[PDB]
């Protein structure tokens, strides 16, 4: 009695081992091999962050518990998680092609990165969706956004307070909460690209709810191409609000990712410590979602919106 749909689920990518990350920033790098120097630094970085296979794992985990809660919050639609990634395999178009081979003839996609964006999201979907139309028979109606559905507020709000609570006194009086998103080229402000408005939402939606007043937005790992990329980064963020209110802790809430990878571990857990523990002040930074219970449910609910039901 129940509709099969298929449930495509895109993000970024990560390596699955210590050998792919040449091919995955190669591929980044649009076609650019990195130097022996910077492959040794990445490999560093990984390791230090505890290793790669567990980041590309919790992706996998995220369909997967995704998939099974929808399947059991509602009795009309059986769905098929299918996983189309970026940068490495399985690609979008080969997520889309395998969809169509299981006979998939309708499916609902969402993007693992909770604020739109004509440089990410917006091509994923195109890309999806032409892919689809190449193939026939298969249609796909696509999430844009849903940083502002509330259940992923409440994640985000939740955790913000319990980690305030958790701060002494003094710092809970004098602490700066910096929310922030991957970078990206200044440029797309030609297309009207709402992504900086997005995440200044998101900042305001999650301090208001933590009744925090003391916040900020900030952007992180920026790319390196000669065109200005969205600024300021959450590094001299920091140190600018610090070098003017003297904040005894920082508060980091990467609301534009949703897992434990290499910019969250690495790009906020160590850059961003190198300057609090610099100036002295405390860092903080809240569990990412990840696959917890509380995620699912909230990406569960945005699926079945975009559905109607």
């Amino acid at each position: 009695s129940r509709k099969k749909m298929g449930l495509l689920v895109m993000a970024y990518g990560t390596p699955y081992k210590e050998e792919d990350i040449e091919r995955y920033y190669t591929h980044i790098r649009r076609g650019r091999k990195p130097e022996p120097e910077m492959l040794q630094d990445l490999k560093d970085r990984y390791e230090a962050i505890g290793g790669i296979s567990p980041l590309a794992q919790i992706t996998e985990q995220q369909a997967h518990n995704l998939e099974q809660h929808l399947n059991e919050i509602q009795d009309e639609i059986t769905f098929k998680a299918y996983i189309g990634l970026k940068h490495i395999e399985p690609f979008i178009e080969d997520a889309v092609a395998e969809m169509h081979k299981d006979g998939i003839t309708e499916a609902v996609s969402i993007v693992l990165a909770p604020h739109f964006s004509t440089f990410s999201v917006q091509s994923y979907n195109k890309r999806a969706k032409e892919e689809a139309e190449k193939l026939g028979g298969l249609t796909i109606t696509s999430v844009e956004s849903w940083y502002d559905e509330p259940k992923f507020v409440t994640y985000w709000v939740d955790r913000v307070k319990e980690t305030y609570a958790s701060m002494p006194e003094d710092e809970r009086e004098n602490a700066m909460l910096i929310v922030s998103a991957c970078s990206l080229p200044e440029k797309i402000k030609e297309f009207g690209d709402p992504y900086p408005d997005q995440l200044h939402e998101s900042a305001k939606l999650i301090a208001e709810g933590a009744g925090v007043s003391e916040y900020a937005v900030g952007w992180q790992s920026e790319g390196n191409t000669p065109d200005p990329w969205l600024g300021p980064d959450v590094q001299d963020l920091t140190r600018d609000l610090f070098e003017q209110k003297g904040y005894q802790a920082f508060v980091y809430v990467p609301v534009g990712f949703v897992a434990d990878h290499l910019e969250v571990l690495y790009d906020n857990d160590y850059e961003c410590k190198v300057v609090t523990d610099d100036i002295g002040a405390s860092y903080y930074r809240p569990e990412m979602p990840n696959a917890k219970p509380e995620f699912i449910d909230a990406l569960a609910t945005v699926v079945l919106k975009k559905l109607g039901r």
